[PDB]
């Protein structure tokens, strides 16, 4: 089997991407944030505290003939941005882009933090990291990809995120029309539950490539590119007037600037992030100070190849017995 679904930016900045997902019988379609940095599929639901729902579409398990309470199971998750959610668990039929999993754990939110409430466009998350990170207790549950894997034509999914435009998540096949040149594959460590890999270096603009190992995670659920302070300083030093602002919470730059590209290495291959991808617009409405798309990972504890980086590439998440990651230009 295979699946193919379009993923759409939630706003004009590509803060996140939503992908329609069919849950239950008859189908209830919710727009979920596919997140390769976590491993829970959770939804706003009929059980979510009413004051914490503000415009989201909810899953109502009582209206699904295939929903079954997973008795005794609870979940609770905290994300890198400080947001969180928790609740109980049902199993139900879940389909993405024509690919159907029966008996998928669907984690029903009883509580969500303010960041989720305030984002009317995201109806929940669909985790695509390794199932070892799943938070269901006392019986850990598998991700949608893990459940689908044996039935897929090939044990892979691909992320093809757009810049200010829709893109695609495919399951079970590599669309050879979706990228240019060849795909370069690189080793993955699953030791922390992430799609963790090591970039071979970077360049700023038309500058020379610096060969240096940068361990980080491929994370579709993080907006920006978070890299070591040395790398980030070298980037922003090429933008007149850019500075790190503790009050704003990262590097800012004059909105009048033209940003340089940023290149990252994948083995001997190179992925180029155009300068425009690094512009996250005015810090506040009407400001002439703009927020940068490359930020320091210092104090996160991990480097994160978030959407800013991933949307510059066609990315293969290879879930073979020894997982790997592939990157192509597009």
């Amino acid at each position: 089997s295979t699946g193919s679904a379009t993923t759409t930016p939630i706003d004009s900045l590509d803060d996140a991407y939503i992908t329609p997902v069919q849950i239950g019988t008859p189908a209830q379609t919710l727009n979920l944030d596919f997140d390769t940095g976590s491993s829970d599929l959770w939804v706003f639901s009929s059980e979510t505290t009413a004051s914490e729902v503000d415009g989201q579409t909810i899953y109502t398990p009582s209206k699904s003939t295939t929903a079954k309470l997973l008795s005794g199971a609870t979940w609770s998750i905290s994300y890198g941005d400080g947001s969180s959610s928790s609740g109980d668990v049902y199993t139900d039929t879940v389909s993405v882009g024509g690919l159907t999993v029966t008996g998928q754990a669907v984690e029903s939110a009883k509580k969500v933090s303010s960041s989720f409430t305030e984002d009317s466009t995201i109806d929940g998350l669909l985790g695509l990291a390794f199932s070892t990170l799943n938070t269901v207790s006392p019986t850990q549950q598998k991700t949608f990809f893990d459940n689908a894997k044996a039935s897929l034509d090939s044990p892979v999914f691909t992320a093809d995120l757009g810049y200010h435009a829709p893109g695609t998540y495919n399951f079970g096949f590599i669309d050879t029309t979706a990228y240019t040149g060849s795909i370069t594959y690189t080793a993955v460590s699953t030791k922390q539950g992430f799609w963790e890999w090591t970039s071979t270096g970077y360049a700023v603009g038309s500058g020379t490539f610096k060969s240096t190992s940068i361990d980080g995670i491929a994370d579709t659920g993080t907006t920006l590119l978070y890299l070591p302070a040395t790398v980030v300083s070298a980037y922003w030093a090429q933008v007149s007037g850019a500075k790190s602002s503790s009050s704003v919470g990262g590097y800012v730059f004059p909105c009048s600037a033209t940003l340089p590209s940023f290149t990252f290495g994948v083995g001997s291959a190179r992925i180029v992030i155009p300068g425009d991808y690094i512009d996250f617009g005015p810090i506040s409405t009407g400001s002439s100070s703009c927020f940068g798309g490359i930020q320091s990972s210092a104090g996160i504890g991990i480097n994160i190849f978030g959407d800013v980086a991933l949307k510059a590439a066609f990315v293969v998440f290879n879930g073979a017995t020894t997982p790997t990651l592939g990157f192509a230009s597009k």
